[PDB]
């Protein structure tokens, strides 16, 4: 079946006082981005926005899993309720809760997150992985 039923598009960190956009194309190669850092300063709001297309029928119980890592350990699974989508032309989007990057020097560092996208079925509609670094400025 030529294209897939979901097809993830995109991961936007949205944070109103980053300088600059924080954005992953999750069409193209996805090797670029474990050379790639994203910089949060601490203690600044944001939301996680995970963009991507049905083709072609219901998808239910979409899950989107994040399993966070400091200096190779996991520290963190999460996992969001996304829900149930029809197939149509314009992507959809979901947004995390507003979260806030930690504080503190028990809070600051290099950060590794391997996300996931699947729903019901365990289906891999996508992995992958991506750098989140605090720092105490931009």
């Amino acid at each position: 079946a030529m294209v897939p039923n979901v097809v993830v598009t995109g991961l936007t960190l949205v944070c109103s006082s980053a300088p600059g956009p924080l954005e992953l194309d999750l069409t193209g190669d996805l090797e670029s981005f474990k050379k790639q850092s994203f910089v949060l300063k601490e203690g600044v709001e944001y939301r996680i926005k995970i963009s991507f297309r049905v083709n072609r029928e219901i998808v239910s119980g979409m899950k989107y899993i994040q399993h966070t890592y400091r200096k190779g350990v996991k520290i963190d699974k999460t996992d969001y309720m996304v829900g149930s989508y029809g197939p149509r032309a314009e992507a959809y989007a979901f947004l995390t809760p507003v979260e806030e990057a930690p504080k503190g020097m028990l809070a600051r560092g290099s950060y590794s997150i391997k996300s996931r996208f699947t729903d019901d079925d365990k289906t891999d509609h996508l992995s992958w992985e991506w750098n989140l670094t605090i720092k105490k400025d931009w």
